């Protein structure tokens, strides 16, 4: 079966968490870095608020779910999930580094 319905929103938990720059990030990669780079931030982001609304649906207890998508399923969510960290999390690394930082793993 799919994962609990605590889960669902467990994963739409961690994705949106992470899918939002603190505040230097910001500055950096929308006041500083290329069109190439602020096109690109919301754009990966564009799919990930688009997941996490499936996420959180299935909650017809918790959440809305009445008038939503024609019935998806609930691991379709979490698979776009960690999809969407994949860009972001690889931009946690880059954004640091091209701001003008280094790190030493």
């Amino acid at each position: 079966d799919n994962v609990t319905s605590s889960q669902l929103l467990s994963v739409r938990h961690q994705l949106a968490e992470s899918a939002g720059l603190p505040r230097d990030q910001h500055e950096f990669v929308s006041s500083q870095a290329p069109q190439s780079l602020r096109n690109r931030y919301n754009n990966l982001y564009s799919h990930t608020q688009r997941t996490l609304d499936m996420a959180d649906m299935q909650h017809r207890y918790m959440t809305g779910a009445s008038g939503i998508n024609p019935g998806m399923l609930p691991h379709e969510n979490v698979d776009d999930m960690r999809s969407a960290i994949t860009d972001w999390s690889d931009m946690r690394e880059a954004l640091q580094h091209a701001m003008g930082i280094h790190a030493d793993i």
